[PDB]
């Protein structure tokens, strides 16, 4: 039967050869992953979150990423695998490296030259993905283009899911519910994938510009939600706005999702119109 492939790390059997980015949760970098007793070197990424922990805490992450991280068992091609941890006065997480970077910078640096055909596909891929997390029941909290990474132009993936849930605030992707109360469920997460898809209709404009994070909630009871896409039609535009009702069981589920908007992949210029399709 298929087993858990989550591996405890060593401080050695890996190093850290140069800073990628980040200032959020911590700081990536680019690595190589030398597992012991072996003759490969896998390039990884790396992240080191910032705070610092205690053999305690580290145990409680372990106890974690026990329930959490194993419990991914056949894998998604649209979600990112954990392939190794490593608690040593740091909290370490050990991925594939994906030398293309995230979603959102490549929607901002190729505003240009991206078709409906890119934009509806990632749509799937992205509702796929989120539709796998929900199956094993893990709540992303925080999904955004940020935390979608490019394997190809053709193929993205979720990541950085249940990074609160790992022991223990980006109020524009949040549902009013999480907002308000701090809860999160399946159904939050439809609304941060809403602001998901808006993000990669405006070519990584940033959602609520100019307007305060403390002003997001009574924007959003008074009714007024994030514009309408100058590329977007009505279809999309709709889709978008179920993913923002206040009910959180009048939203979309992932699994409706992947259906709509794969029947928009069939007809991609009917949904979506670019200066240049
Ligand atoms: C462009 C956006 C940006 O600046 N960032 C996105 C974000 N980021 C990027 C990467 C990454 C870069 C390159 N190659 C791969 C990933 C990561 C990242 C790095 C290392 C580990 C990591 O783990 C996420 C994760 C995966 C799976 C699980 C968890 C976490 C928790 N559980 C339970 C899992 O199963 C992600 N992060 C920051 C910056 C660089």
């Amino acid at each position: 039967p298929n087993q858990a492939l989550l591996r405890i790390l060593k401080e050695t059997e890996f190093k850290k050869i140069k800073v990628l980015g980040s200032g959020a949760f911590g700081t990536v970098y680019k690595g190589l992953w030398i597992p012991e007793g072996e003759k490969v070197k896998i390039p990884v990424a790396i992240k080191e979150l910032r705070e610092a922990t205690s053999p305690k805490a580290n145990k409680e992450i372990l106890d974690e990423a026990y329930v959490m991280a194993s419990v991914d068992n056949p894998g998604n091609p649209h979600v990112c695998r954990l392939l190794g941890i490593c608690l040593t006065s740091t909290v370490q997480l050990i991925t594939q490296l994906m030398p293309f970077g995230c979603l959102l910078d490549y929607v901002r640096e190729h505003k240009d030259n991206i078709g409906s055909q890119y934009l509806l596909n990632w749509c799937v891929q992205i509702a796929k993905g989120m539709n796998y997390l929900e199956d094993r029941r893990l709540v992303h909290r925080d999904l955004a283009a940020r935390n979608v990474l490019v394997k190809t132009p053709q193929h993205v993936k979720i990541t950085d899911f249940g990074l609160a849930k790992l022991l223990g605030v980006p109020i524009k992707w949040m549902a009013l519910e999480s907002i308000l109360h701090r809860i999160y469920t399946h159904q939050s997460d439809v609304w941060s994938y809403g602001v998901t898809v808006w993000e990669l209709m405006t070519f990584g404009s940033k959602p609520y510009d100019g307007i305060p994070a403390s002003e997001i909630s009574s924007i959003l009871e008074k009714g007024e939600r994030l514009p309408q896409p100058p590329i977007c039609t009505i279809d999309v535009y709709m889709i978008m706005r179920k993913c923002w009702m206040i009910d959180a069981d009048s939203r979309p589920k992932f699994r409706e999702l992947i259906i709509e908007f794969s029947k928009m992949a069939r007809d991609p210029q009917r949904y979506l119109v670019i200066q240049g399709d």
